[PDB]
């Protein structure tokens, strides 16, 4: 074929024109996001029961929705929270590769039939099902500079004139809104109320009467009466539209022809919907959008486009309405890309340099420089051919292949200079025989390296998807190379490659270039019979091997593992947990201090603090917060003391001066759904009606018994909340009867006062918006305030709760957890410094097996993935090995000679893990594919060597011991050139710190040192193998 | 089938608010499965310590849910009934104390309820409120005895 | 029986604003009369598989729904694949005024 | 759905339950149309060997 | 097309923030136009490339490609004075002339 292409020159040019022209049409139109999609898809169901405690939520709403997720295809598990803030969320995780669009439809449907059972008030708020994809593209914030506009003021504006504009800018997937638009707020006064003999039920009603909108009819309605001139629409009642109009609402007429308005019995401002979360930004009233990325959009693209839309709203803003960007994935992705496209440019230049310094001439060294950029542009086609995308993970493929992409190219062009100076044949005709020696040694490179990568895109689970990301990229770039080398490069050798006379070498020249082939030729010889020395007594050397086969095997298992290195991503955040019962205000105080420690102790790094009070990340409570700290550019933050594992220390340390409030700052992983490299996820399950208390015991048993094996298990903690006190206002039924007081009247009076109640809607500035009635905050703060609230009895008399009820404190649980529909408790922890995540698991199960009967356990999340799919490599690669042998045998028509290629595996391995160990790193994915391209080069160098030796033996019938010296001899130069290139091309990563360093570091530092020993060591070894392996049968 | 079921149900929802309220409270259901039993799982006591009644209840409250929820299970029929608070009226007594079943019902509604009672320290609060706790009112009864 | 402005504001919008992040959405157009009646139409790029298209819409619909007036939810709101012109028109007459 | 696969899963879910029943309560298998489909296929893989 | 292009003119001379768009029937025609250029462009590029592979030249193609403009003009004429239009069918015609 390269023969057919050595002749046909333009055919091999056309093909090339296409390929780049294809992967160019594809480069310059293909999705860019930071990562792809690793986590199995999962739909979440959410609901508010305004005012409900955790049990109420749980027994009137959660259990019902749960009893109903049936005949929904591909569920893995189903967990759910029921919180004392009236909140309930239920998440269902599906099989990997389930259609998220179907799963969410099915759920959404099965809900739609359970709604007839949920409480009216829940139905009113509405339940709601969405897909989970908590990877925000960016987060705009919106401050007022004047200090005029409240949280609620600002959020309204955003929800009014911005949210939709952004909602629609091409590329966006989802828009959340930090606040709500306004809501009409009737704020009740039990006293005003108790004057005019009124319940809030009364307020509730009048509002419904006098804010409804009413069907009318229409003048000259069809069927008309014969002979008709007019047809028009009658307009009856519609909806109040102002706090004014609202206050005007009539409520009662007392004996004396008197008139009681609504404003007469309450305040009527125009607040927000939910007063639970307080977020401000660098201390000032805030709000704004978390924008996510539509599936298959362009991060960089939509990212700009969204700035674009903001821009053109900024004129029309009110008095001092600044816009701020505490998060934008984009800076990182750009920088991540500008740093990879560079590693690509860099490598090309270094190949130009290592050829011109070994073959010497702007021709031979212009060959791979216009051939690799063909393969790469061509991967971006077969990449886009499987709908992939340019993301951190595919970009680190192909620049992890670059080594295999050159060894492919170099070794053709070099194998031409070799015969075109040893038999001194011409240009065109010299390139045959050159590529009759390498033909199926490249077409075995193909089938062998397939076997080393492909079986990677087979690992089950989440991490499974990462491996695919590489596994395709590599094989896609790789097989496309072994093609370019069969087609364009042979054709490029024999066209820009001026002949060299049998022996031209350059052993005498007017410069350095002379000295090179001079002192290279010395060193060629200096080494070739050094191999020769080895060959007589070889058993001394198999001992160095057997103590390298163990060398890795001693390490490797000593090496710690993980998934993905963190990076200084630009933001980081601080936790804040004030204890049981602490309030919104107490919590805010603490956030302020945290905002201070950053805006002082740290200016120079912190660019802003987004602090959210009410939403902590282990709950929604008055007693929890979170602060989102965005930093100044990587540029202005030089050295380990301006990056993040640093600033974190000075805060996490710094935050033990806060006596009340558990407050730890920390850093987000690369992929947000990763979960600790060594963390397990354990569910304790109530399996026979046991009840909260009994489970809580069980839990503690296990949790106490757990924390007395620090040998193996650290930080075994409960993920949920501790029980707490709650004020129970039990009604005497009998009593209420007697006095003529209707339970429902009682109930909603209290509920309305203390919980609030969405009444109906009204229209504000052409916008439908909620209307809530709820007691002004002064009459609803402490148990003694109950006093103020009068219900009305059968006979018109005003009656207080002491008449017919009693109070009493008790324990609670403000959060109730359930796994697979049974009640549960989430236990987290890790295997103790030294052990494996699997051993911890193993132990935990054994500790659990000893609990009271009716208590069960089950693993989830990370630890569920792992329990199923994380054991495969042994099993898997067994089948790769079997195909590496079978590929090799075929190539070498030998049931045995393959053996001398395969035994080169550990040689790379060792230098690779060596460099990770004496450098403080982890056996992770970036290191792990490294290990594969390193097995990859070292097997395909050993392919060509054990090829040549096998040939001059069947071709010429040369010496078993002499063909080898000849094989080694001629194949020595390529090896060196390629590996000089590689080892220099990896240099720039291996030191890199700053914007995305850990990424860079992990791929480099493992491959570089493994290239050193794979090479500066297989020189001696591969011929040692061939000899020993041949003389076995 | 996925889609068929999806479409089927888009139409059904249209009619939903026309069914009688009591029809909806039982839940209309839209399955898609083979007409025929794939298999039947039996469950017996062997101590004679549980009744027919009992086992039908174990099974419903403790096994049904997951089988129903299990990918591939299109439908699950169960050979019995899960328990229920059973108020077996007597028309004589009712007439003695001069009450109809309406009363019993209106009673049970009022007196077997779970309500939402807001919070002490209700956001939005008053300056410097320091305590915050749930209010708890009536909650669904849970024994024959309480009924 | 609601005036268009009334309807426009409380139905149409609420739906519309939720009609985002629908793959291959090419464009949408909606209109709302005085008889009280709304017709949102979403058109897609050719290629788009209409049954998945339908699904995505019902999915976003959902999120709007609870937000719309009660009597709207009463009336049903339908989500279906469409087309602007009749294949045909069977008609029907009597020939003897019975 | 695949009958054989769905039968597998029903069994193994049922395994997760059993450790926690009241005493006495045994699961029994009064009727199943999988172990034939399974057994059947085998006697053919046999006549094929 | 003309009728459309007149309109676009009259459009751009209106109050500000009162923009316009083309939908349905129209929107598909506009899109037909915009892609014609690229349609003939890459179409040629392929033929050029298909011939170079073929007659091993670089010039045999580069000479054939010069014959294209002559077949077109006659095509153009045959409609230009037949009262016809550069509708969709023509653009197929043109790729067939090539
Ligand atoms: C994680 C990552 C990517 C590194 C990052 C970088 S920056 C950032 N996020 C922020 O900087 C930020 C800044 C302010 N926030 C907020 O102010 C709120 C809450 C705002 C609010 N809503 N009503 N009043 N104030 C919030 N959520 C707080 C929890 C609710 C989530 O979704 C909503 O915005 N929905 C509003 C409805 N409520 C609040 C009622 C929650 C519900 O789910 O029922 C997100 N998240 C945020 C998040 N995240």
């Amino acid at each position: 074929m390269p023969n057919f292409f050595i002749d046909r020159p333009i055919f091999a040019w056309v093909i090339a024109i296409i390929i780049m022209l294809a992967g160019g049409l594809a480069i310059l139109k293909l999705p860019v996001a930071q990562y792809p999609t690793i986590a199995p898809p999962a739909v979440t169901i959410s609901a508010s029961y305004p005012g409900a405690d955790a049990k109420t939520v749980q027994d009137t709403v959660t259990q019902v929705i749960e009893q109903n997720m049936n005949g929904i295809d591909n569920l893995m598990y189903m967990s759910s929270n029921s919180d004392s803030t009236g909140t309930v969320q239920i998440t269902l995780t599906f099989e990997s590769g389930t259609d998220a669009d179907i799963a969410q439809v099915q759920v959404q449907n099965k809900l739609q039939l359970a709604m007839p059972l949920l409480p009216q008030e829940v139905q009113q708020q509405g339940v709601s099902v969405e897909k989970s994809s908590s990877s925000f593209l960016m987060v705009v914030g919106v401050i007022n500079t004047d200090g005029t506009m409240t949280q609620e003021d600002i959020s309204d504006y955003v929800a009014a004139n911005m949210k939709d504009a952004i909602s629609r800018t091409s590329g966006v997937g989802d828009v959340q809104l930090f606040g709500s638009q306004y809501a009409m707020r009737i704020w009740m006064n039990p006293n005003e109320l108790n004057k005019f003999q009124l319940t809030p039920v009364d307020v509730i009603t009048a509002i419904k009467a006098q804010n409804a909108q009413v069907a009318a009819g229409q003048l000259g309605g069809t069927p008309p009466v014969k002979g008709q001139q007019l047809n028009a629409s009658i307009i009856a009642q519609t909806r109040l539209t102002s706090t004014e109009e609202f206050g005007k609402i009539l409520l009662k007429v007392n004996q004396d022809g008197s008139r009681v308005l609504l404003r007469d019995v309450a305040k009527i401002e125009l607040g927000g919907e939910n007063y639970d979360i307080i977020a401000e930004f660098n201390g000032q009233p805030a709000s704004g959008l978390g924008i996510k990325l539509a599936t298959g959009a362009n991060a960089l693209d939509t990212a700009a486009a969204i700035r674009a839309e903001l821009a053109k709203m900024e004129p029309f803003f009110p008095s001092g309405l600044k816009i701020v960007y505490p998060y934008d994935t984009t800076p990182f992705v750009k920088i991540s890309i500008h740093e990879v496209v560079k590693t690509l440019v860099e490598a090309i230049i270094l190949v130009f340099l290592v050829m011109y310094l070994f073959l010497q001439n702007f021709r031979a060294t212009l060959i791979p420089t216009i051939a690799v950029p063909v393969v790469l542009l061509g991967t971006f086609a077969v990449l886009a051919a499987f709908g992939f995308s340019i993301n951190t993970l595919t970009m680190f493929g192909m620049v992890l292949a670059i080594g295999l992409l050159v060894d492919d190219a170099i070794v053709v062009v070099e194998n031409v200079e070799r015969v075109m100076a040893e038999e001194g044949l011409p240009p065109k005709e010299a390139t045959r025989k050159s590529m009759g020696q390498i033909q199926g040694a490249l077409v075995g490179i193909a089938m062998v390296l397939s076997a080393v990568f492909v079986p990677m895109a087979f690992f089950g689970g989440s991490t499974g998807a990462i491996y695919r990301q590489f596994s395709i990229t590599i094989v896609s770039a790789m097989a496309l190379s072994v093609l370019v080398a069969l087609i364009l490069t042979p054709a490029l050798c024999a066209t820009m490659l001026k002949p060299i006379a049998k022996g031209d070498h350059g052993e005498g020249k007017k410069g350095f270039f002379g000295w090179f082939n001079r002192m290279f030729e010395k060193s060629t010889h200096h080494y070739t019979d050094s191999v020769g020395g080895i060959l007589r007594s070889t058993g001394r050397y198999l001992v160095l091997y057997l103590i390298i086969v163990v060398g890795m095997a001693y390490l490797f298992v000593r090496l710690p593992s993980s998934f993905l290195p963190d990076e200084d991503q630009g933001v980081f955040m601080t936790m804040v947990q004030l204890p049981a019962g602490a309030t919104q205000e107490r919590t805010q105080k603490v956030l302020n201090e945290v905002t201070h420690y950053y805006l002082t102790k740290e200016k120079n790094n912190v660019e802003s603090v987004f602090a959210v009070n009410g939403f902590g990340f282990a709950g929604r409570g008055q007693n929890t917060g979170i602060a989102f700290v965005s930093l100044k550019d990587w540029a202005d933050r030089p050295g380990e003391e301006n990056k993040v594992e640093a600033i974190t220390m000075r805060a996490t340390r710094a935050f033990s001066q806060i006596k009340d409030a558990m407050v730890f700052a920390f850093n987000l992983p690369a992929i947000v759904e990763l979960g600790t490299a060594t963390g397990f996820d354990f569910e304790l399950i109530d399996q026979a009606g046991l009840g909260h208390e009994k489970l809580t015991q069980a839990r503690n048993q296990l949790l106490a018994e757990a924390a007395k094996h620090p040998d193996m298990l650290t930080s075994v903690r409960p993920n949920g909340l501790e029980d707490t006190p709650q004020f129970k206002i039990d009604i005497d039924q009998e009593k209420a009867q007697a006095l003529g007081v209707s339970i429902n009247d009682i109930n909603t009076t209290l509920g309305a006062a203390w919980g609030g109640s969405y009444v109906n809607d009204f229209i504000d500035r052409g916008r439908v918006k909620k209307v809530y009635v709820m007691s002004e905050a002064k009459y609803r703060m402490l148990p003694d305030d109950i006093g103020d609230w009068y219900v009305r009895a059968a006979d018109g008399q005003m009656v207080p709760f002491s008449a017919f009820s009693s109070s009493r404190w008790e324990y609670g649980s403000p959060r109730l957890e359930r796994y697979n529909g049974l009640p549960s408790m989430e236990i987290l922890g890790q295997a103790a410094p030294g052990k494996s995540t699997g051993e911890a698991m193993e132990l935990m199960e054994q500790l659990a097996s000893k609990l009271p009967t009716g208590v069960g356990y089950d693993w989830t999340g990370m630890s569920y993935q792992e329990r199923l799919s994380g054991n495969q490599a042994p099993s898997l690669y067994a089948i790769s090995l079997i195909v590496v042998f079978l590929c090799l045998a075929a190539l070498y028509e030998s049931w045995s000679i393959p053996f001398s290629v395969m035994l080169v595996v550990p040689l790379g391995v060792i230098g690779a893990l060596l460099a990770a160990t004496f450098r403080g790193l982890t056996n992770d994915v970036y290191f792990q594919v490294g290990l594969l391209t390193t097995i990859g080069l070292s097997a395909k160098n050993a392919i060509l060597i054990v090829e040549f030796a096998k040939d001059l033996m069947d071709k010429e019938g040369k010496g078993l011991i002499e063909a080898t010296l000849d094989a080694v001899r001629m194949r020595l130069r390529p090896i060196l050139m390629t590996s000089l290139a590689f080892i220099l091309g990896v240099m720039p990563l291996v030191i890199s710190t700053g914007a995305g360093s850990g990424a860079q570091n992990a791929v480099g530092t493992g491959v570089m040192g493994g290239m050193v020993t794979a090479t500066v060591l297989a020189i001696f070894f591969v011929p040692v193998f061939f000899v020993v392996v041949r003389r076995r049968f």
